[PDB]
């Protein structure tokens, strides 16, 4: 039986004077130099209309203090041992975008070694407040800027540092959960200077974290109705306005955008600055078919059993040879005499029934070639339409 | 061999017999005259429902005591020192709002000084009770209250200060994220005095913050919508109402601008007085449409294929003299005697016919006149509204 | 050198053997009482789908110990004292209707007296259930119970007094946060005491909070759409059933009034006693409505092109002759065989359609008549059903 | 100067030298006898699509001590005394349905008696996964299971017995939260010996609560649309089909028992089983106007102005004297020979109108009696249905 | 007098002077191994939007401890003892892959034995973050991972092993909660070596849970209704364009169909790979009724009143000789000159009526016919795709 029971000896010997409220150095002069590893893991949840980011990211730790060094001779060659967190000096490293706590996994353990350098590796998800732009929405970059400051204390006392390459922070493709709603290309660390006035300068340091939306979902979830919608109203166009369902169809395929453009302004409040950029493409065609519906109520309004004044030849003979020239299909289009009066008037009757007919049959006739040519402009118009959102997309498949 | 191990016996000199439980002064009869000072940094979220208010400030304390002093001589000329929170006096600063506990990060570590002055870097979050003012929703101005009160000592034991000039705070345009909802005029703190009885008085001193709404999410939400609605449905008078599909019309945009009523009333409340000033261009806009409803089912009534009492001359010869010469163009208007009944029977029949196709003539005509006129007047009452809207609404735009 | 550091002596003094588990009296069966002070100050949420309120009270505590006495005098004059809540006593007073832990702040100071009385100055967050009818639905008022007691101790033990007179926290009009949705009549404090058995009986003291919600945020959208619903199928009556469309109005706001019921229906719900017959005015308007376009069809189905036979003679006589004038001014309503064949067959064809004609105009004739009859009799119900609701929303125009 | 300051003579004697770690017993081979007494105060809410329930439990807990005996005499006839929870041993009970830690106020104080029991009346809040049942949907009766057992203790260790009668429990006439979604029919407890292994038994008991709606709000919130939708196309039936509004009149209840059908597919979950019962009763009804709609688009294909022949004879005797007799009531029904050449033309056009429209004249008066006789088949099955349901709801409601 | 109290003579032996920091061995260069016992108990909630899994667990420990042993003899031979978690070496392993850390049930005690082996039973609900896919979204099967891991340690101190056979955790189909969403197949573990670098490992452990959807809510909630309301329109092809309602029918079931198209993004898959498969086989179903509208207003264009000439018989005698023929039976189609010349107009203007009758009802036959062969092609076409439809889910439904 000798006195050499475990290795507590150490806990014996330098777990006894030792505290956590005084900071553990010989000389005040010199700073304890940190230095910092950020790993990112996932982000959970991005927002704009309250402004704040929710993400998990891991955290590594590195300092170096002087009451806790001893010689790797005759302690039976232990050169690592845990310690518990609640008896060391524990720094303050935070950054200062705190909207509320972040609940995180309490680790009690941490490293020392014989020359005083320490571990801590402890995981906290931290929610944050960040810059936000939504002015290319589909094909987005978000320019966030992480902050690690030292809430308290300035320059003299704790200088944060990284521990390793900026490369290698720089091409992290480490492990990071895929298939999510995000990606990002590169994460960009920067060291920064801050002072306010004369001796009291703080320890900050930023970060540049870019963030990248996949657009596969949100095609399928808004794009698409639009083409559609364009599809149906682009057949349904061809029936003639002399039944009077073809304004039917008009209000209920505006209906039909009524209900969708309720339930499509749920998707981004952008309350600040930010333009809806995709709704111009929204309001645009919007316009166009208010346009195309005004036609159809001219139309109808035009073309009508009316028994009314006649057509002007001033449009007949200029406006319709205009029409048809340039088309490819246009087509070429006593006791006796009181007998006499009553069939006098029963044909005076008949033809002021058929000229009444005929000038009715001009009228739809007109209508009829207002209604072609519309019809090739309008399926111009939104061929242009097609090609003019078409040669925007272009560009970004290779960018 | 020097016997100093380190700065650690300042603190294990003061930290002998010291008690967090005590206030720490010489003489009981000074109060401890503490300072306070507000730099806000973050507002959160608004509930006009709930009536709270969800903002983030970075706080700060200053006071002097008569236990944390030593002499700065002799001890490696040291002025400040790091020590822990949970083993000095600290007060309790709160307001008189509190609905919930906002989660704040703590901060273990507070200075001291050679004379006893400290400093308490520590932020909290404040969720809070604020009198929201709705009665000009779109363009308001608010007026919240953050009592920083103590909550048992008096003015004899605790007093509280300022830190620094009070037009550096009402200037405050410090560290503050942007692109949020709400901006800020500016922020006034003003010293007072309450008593509710003899020996009682509390250390009251208010901060009357001012945040204003940025009034560009609810134009592009709903106001817009509107003038759209406005230009389909007055492009959509001009069919004619003698098919009967007109009246479709009207009573499909009716149930649209019933269904997006309906919509709209469970987004934006306000509870405090009732309803706000923008419900009156809701109100006047529904009367405006009821009122095109009547006029529409009244043309209806009126022009119909009826064969009923004659149209009355003291109403045709009268308003083509009123109203369509003064404003509208001038587009005015027996083998003998057994045989012969039969053609009196067909005549007798033809001519009923046609003259109830000219009487019916007539009443069309009328009713075309009629529709016009009621068109340009309400163009004219659209035109006269719009402009009046536009000439009060200039004025806020215009700083 | 004098023997006092400062009024850090008594600290020491009476806190070196003083327990904080034993309840601190002389002779044991000496109840101690307490006194109580509650301050209405703001209401958070109600709700009663999960039958939960919730609120917060400023709230106040008052008792008296044996061991916390000394003189005044030879020490320094000194009469309250600042100490902390974790070294005393403290009761464990809660009402037993607890849902949740409501989170308050807490307060680490307490006041202490020579004499021996302490004060306590400590705020908790009422999350809790309550008895909730909400039967008269617009104009309500809710007896809900606050029952304050201790959880384990018995009257033997300690008692609940009260600390002001009853009259001043019945009418205690304090600091109270308006413009929001509920108001505060009054609080009506009342001591009992509940014994279950013998040698076991426990001590309360009820509070029965008389709180009334403001008819005016939900009175606007409860109440004016059906207004203009009535004033737009009112205004709707007008056009006659001969065209086909008044059937289209009356399918479309019934599909409007349907998705208003979609839209009506969540937002109160009542589940176990209380009713919704604030819906029967609902259901006798749709009893109303339904009525209403039952007619409809009935006239439609009277009145059509549908060649039957020769009308009911008896019926015909007493309503243009005698009801007319009831409700309105009434209103008046080889040669000779095979040359002659032909125009007798075209005369009977012709005189077929003539007879068929006149018949319809009989049939239409009657058909204006009965609708101008019911016309007049619905809109005389309506004028009846309009008056009796005004004067029953007039009834609680008293106080 | 006695030897008696107060009655904490005995909690210096108890809590000098005894452990809360320690089991307190004499010896490890007698197991301690627990009692368990509920007595639960209300649940909150239910959700099987996460299978989950929330009650509140007035809970007591009754232990024997063998560390904590003394003598009441010659120590001031002392019986009950308060002790903190935290000084003395505390078992381990909790239940194994735990999917949530519920928020417990916790009763720091426990009493103690010279005998050698103590009893604790701790709350706490239980957030359990239960197995529901949904098949009977309005009655339904559920029955879930709060197993009370020890965690890691054994029968060697501890043994789970009741306190009072069970037949008190199941007749728990105490305090309940009423006015809420359900209600109570009986408690049941039940003591079930569990053990999975040789010498590894615990210590399990059940407790089978049984809970029963009050239909008042869902069964009359389900009810009311469904059977005025069956008025409304009962008086909706009766237009004729001539016009051509009737299918517009059966697409707009279509439409909106679409939009009913959406706003009831956010309600109850399912798939614990299956669908239930409730859903049957609707599809078949929907699956009968299925039918109605697709004997409106006979009737309309059949009488519509086709320009065909006179129909087979065989088929107009068993419509047009069949079924409008034997079901009903019998609804019984040189220039000499120029002019001789003309005038035929004219007569066979005129002869061809007239059998055009007598044949029409047939075809509307078969669909006439088709309409009449499908009136009446149809009410007789709505009449059916509507007492078959109304029978089986009759009976199955009595007890 | 024997002075052998209790069993609490052994707790005072070995807890004297253990501390709960120092790691519990004498040579340190032995790594103790610890033990994984996993029994998953229940899932709460899954989220493909934001990539969470939610379940709750319980869990076992088991390691080899050397300071915590005693001999059985000469103390009453005890084996079993409780002792607090908060005085013993506590590990540190937990999941990689944690995103929020859940509130766990606390079970203070612990077992011990005379070898030097414990237990620990302890609970724990844990928040994760997994990967999921959404490929086959009705029967999916989902490779998650649950990997145990030191976030602390390396492999020189600790070591991660198995307890029992990995055959009986494979089998595990012990206490579990039925009828909820989802339900499990199979627990697969593995063992697993990382190495990341020289002389630095971890030891990990994998988990691939299998879980399986049950089909059976979100089928009666998605693919009927498509089934019921094609139904509808298959039975609505019945009426003949002719009356302008089938247009309407069309175009009203269509929005139908777009709004609970709109609708069926509620409970739809997120951002993770793309587009389902369920979103084909409705993308197919609108492009069907989209084309059923294109042949709807093409059929309606046909057969119109247009005025116009004869049809051209390079179309007439081949192609609606096609359909009759080859598809089921067909329809087999003194001024004595002055006074009589006063009926050639008369006979030329109803002639000409004559021929445009003929002519239209050459138009609305060939309609007809075009709509009978339509109709056969379109129920072909509908028949083959319900059979490609059962013939492609009777193979996942067999399994
Ligand atoms: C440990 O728990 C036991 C149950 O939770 C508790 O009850 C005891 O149960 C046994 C088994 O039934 C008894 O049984 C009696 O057996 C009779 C036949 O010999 C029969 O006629 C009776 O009806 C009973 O079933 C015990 O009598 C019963 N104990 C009591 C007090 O009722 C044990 O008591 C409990 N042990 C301890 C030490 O608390
Ligand atoms: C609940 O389940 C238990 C299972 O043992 C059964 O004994 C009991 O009868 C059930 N309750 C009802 C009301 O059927």
């Amino acid at each position: 039986d000798t006195t050499q029971p475990a290795l507590l000896r150490l806990s014996d010997h330098l777990l006894a004077n030792y505290k956590k409220g005084v900071r553990p150095v010989r000389d005040w002069r010199k700073p304890t130099t940190v230095s910092i590893d950020v790993i990112m893991y996932a982000i959970l949840n991005v927002d704009e209309k309250n402004q704040v980011l929710t993400t998990y990211i891991w955290y590594r730790q590195y300092w170096t203090d002087e009451f806790l060094q001893w010689t790797p001779e005759d302690f039976d060659n232990v050169t690592k041992l845990s310690i518990p967190t609640d008896s060391i000096w524990v720094p303050d490293i935070l950054i200062n975008e705190f909207v509320d706590v972040g609940k995180s996994p309490n680790i009690p353990y941490v490293y020392v070694h014989h020359r005083g350098e320490v571990q801590n590796y402890k995981p906290l998800q931290l929610v944050t407040a960040c810059s936000l732009d939504i002015y290319n929405f589909p094909f987005d970059v978000q320019n966030c800027s992480l902050t690690f400051t030292s809430w308290l204390h300035t320059i003299q006392d704790i200088n944060i540092t990284l521990w390793r390459s900026p490369e290698e922070v720089r091409s992290d493709k480490s492990i990071f959960i895929n298939q999510g709603e995000w990606e990002l290309l590169e994460v960009f660390p920067q060291f920064k200077e801050f002072s306010i006035d004369i001796s009291n300068s703080y320890a900050e340091m930023k970060f540049y974290v870019i963030i990248r939306r996949r657009p596969l979902f949100y095609a399928v979830s808004l794009l698409l109705p639009s083409i559609f919608l364009m599809v149906v109203d682009i057949v349904g166009f061809c029936l003639p306005p002399d039944s009077g369902e073809r304004v039917s169809f008009k209000i209920t395929l505006l209906l039909g955008y009524s209900v969708f453009l309720i339930i499509v302004s749920d998707t981004l409040p952008a309350t600040a600055i930010g333009t809806p950029l995709i709704g111009v493409y929204f309001v645009v065609c919007m316009a166009l078919l208010v346009i195309s519906l005004a036609e159809t109520i001219f139309i109808v309004r035009l073309v009508h059993k009316q028994d009314l004044q006649r057509p002007v030849p001033d449009w007949l003979r200029h406006l319709v040879l205009d029409r048809i020239a340039w088309i490819l299909c246009l087509g070429e289009q006593l006791a006796v005499r009181g007998l006499l009066q009553e069939l006098s008037s029963i044909r005076h009757f008949l033809e002021k029934r058929d000229e009444m007919r005929e000038v009715a049959r001009d009228w739809l006739r007109v209508g009829y070639v207002l209604d072609r040519l519309l019809f090739r402009i309008y399926l111009l118009a939104v061929l242009a339409y097609s090609i003019t959102l078409v040669t925007l997309w272009s560009i970004w498949h290779y960018s």
